């Protein structure tokens, strides 16, 4: 059975489980069940399933090099699908709540869940809570007797928390740290002193890399009972690196990829986000250019946003991107090596992850 | 050591742990640590700590009848405090997100967290996520080697999910079930056919009783290693009953307790909530009164809200409350009995829970 077909089948099975348990154990009625099935489909399906599929792909790699009964291979693949769906639903939880937080209009060329006429923010916040609770219901049901249950739950729990901290770093990235104060409305930075490479790195590492790269790779190891084929410090370092790279790309596309191809109107400029472009720009600009950046950044006025766009386009940022890109290709290859020692299999999965990221 | 002093001390210890781990392991900076410490204090302190204190009180009851070393008594009390704080922080998570969902202004005579000038909804949604993640960080840290770890986590997980489902039942309680549809904006019910005792009961059971009553009692048993001193079906039935009773009181006070004494302007009438008053009113009203209720309910106009208030006050609802109150006193006493068999200790704790609820 092809891996995608398997992964999508398991969604139908998990959905049916969740909804069936709502009726048999939570006293739900058919119309509320239907609303939650619609919610589930709309918030969880539609992407490429990169994150869930990585869990499957890692597990399929160990299956080729490890002796097992047929029934065990099937169980391991089924566990990888369920775990992959836990990461997809975790993502979904975050997408729903982030879109509410940020006033987003569209994602994947379709309205944000909260903007659906019969949803509203009042329901969408809680819909998002339910999405994350589902991930735990899946874990406890499907993995109740698995030796990896504790490690999976503890790992999931740490990644979730990192992601939340990451969101906090992100939403506060345009404030002066020393000005943060629940009692006082937060002004945007005037100096941009906190738009550094290290600070950017901290945002991206927590907000994205933990859930997008670390968790799918390690989940694959956990369901394969194969955490000993790796040096965990290496899996960390490689995932952080691939993760950062991926966010840099999204940061560049927010600005420069047409809204139709992007699936949303990018607003990082008007939101004053600490993006790769703003940081990298500020790292090379002269005093006149820094002045002009400061006069136009984080402002809804399209002229001022077009001013920021002009500075970036004129600053030869492609040269900086290319150089960052060469250094990451370099470091990632070195990490794949250092992993190839213990597991050609895992190094190969990490190689494929890297390729899908690099080639998008 | 008095139990409250102990419980509050453990908060300072857990806070210090959480914040220290953010700095040593999540790369946090002092001003973001301060923002989260403020967040934590403002969202988690200020109530009576009924829910967390019940965990402690249950455990103190078993300590009086069970042989243990001093060091073990201290460990059990410390575990009960931590677990009690997990329920308090779970509550906090829900209060923060609910207040955002509902457009609330005040709770406990102070502004809702999201309304604080340097918070905003963009941050408060995620602050709420962090609050719930904290409960898991506490559990994994403090209970890492405890035999009850799995049962605690699985229980916590089910209660959380029930609470979320409960919120869904609550926010949709004024819609016709057959009209729920993410694609279509939801009109308020015109027939009130779903304002029944059974339906009300389903809302309250999921939204409130699981986290307020079931979880503190069972957590106390779990940390005491004492789940065998009880028939779990009885602990369930008694908690549902005490839980319903408590919500009926809050439903009555939303309407009839002055805003200064209540700590918020009650809006159940204008929100068209399926409250004990609306259900009980509709269960005894004549055709003329039902007409008048339908013409005035779920409307911001203070005259129409004062019209609903007049109907209730004229409908002799105190007679219905008194009768409900006698039947619950009756059934709760019967349940305490049925529990007294296996554990005078646990029956006594449940007796105290009941008294604190009944006497408020
Ligand atoms: C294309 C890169 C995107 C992927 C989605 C990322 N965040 C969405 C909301 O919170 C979770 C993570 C932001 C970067
Ligand atoms: C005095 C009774 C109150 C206690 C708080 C209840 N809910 C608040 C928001 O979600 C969690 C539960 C509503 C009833
Ligand atoms: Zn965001
Ligand atoms: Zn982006
Ligand atoms: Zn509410
Ligand atoms: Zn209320």
């Amino acid at each position: 059975m092809a891996s995608m077909e398997r992964f999508l089948s398991v969604y139908d099975e998990v959905q049916a489980f969740l909804l069936d348990q709502l009726q048999s154990k939570y006293e739900i009625d058919p119309n509320r069940a239907r609303y939650l099935r619609i919610m589930m489909d709309t918030t969880c399906l539609g992407g490429k399933y990169f994150r869930g599929m990585t869990v499957v792909n890692v597990a399929e790699g160990f299956l080729a090099v490890t002796q097992h009964d047929e029934a065990t291979k099937e169980r391991i693949l089924h566990d990888a699908c369920v775990g992959g769906w836990m990461i997809e639903f975790l993502q979904a939880h975050y997408l729903v709540e982030d879109d509410i937080m940020d006033g987003s209009v569209m994602r994947r060329g379709k309205p944000c869940w909260y903007r659906f006429p019969g949803v509203t923010t009042q329901c969408a916040i809680n819909d998002g809570i339910i999405l994350k609770s589902w991930t735990q219901i899946m874990a406890w049901h499907y993995f109740a007797d698995r030796p990896f249950l504790k490690d999976l739950l503890c790992l999931f729990q740490k990644v979730d928390y990192a992601t939340a901290v990451g969101q906090m770093y992100d939403v506060t990235s345009m404030c002066d740290s020393n000005k943060l104060d629940p009692e006082v409305a937060q002004p945007m930075t005037t100096d941009f002193a906190e738009f550094t490479p290290a600070i950017y790195k901290r945002i991206v590492k927590y907000k994205t890399t933990f859930y997008t790269y670390l968790l799918p790779l390690v989940m694959g190891l956990l369901v394969s009972e194969a955490a000993a084929s790796v040096e965990m410090n290496l899996v960390e370092r490689v995932a952080h690196l691939i993760g950062e790279y991926f966010q840099v790309q999204d940061d560049v596309m927010d600005c420069f990829t047409p809204p139709e191809q992007l699936g949303k109107v990018g607003t990082d400029i008007e939101d004053a986000k600490c993006s790769w472009l703003a940081v990298t720009f500020l790292g090379k600009a002269n005093a006149a250019q820094v002045a002009e950046f400061k006069a136009n950044y984080g402002e809804k006025d399209p002229a001022k946003v077009a001013v920021v766009k002009r500075l970036y386009s004129k600053a030869n940022l492609q040269a900086d991107f290319a150089a960052y890109e060469a250094e990451v290709v370099r470091e990632v290859e070195s990490l794949i090596e250092q992993l190839k020692v213990k597991s050609p299999t895992f190094a190969e999965s990490v190689a494929v992850v890297w390729e899908k990221t690099h080639k998008r």
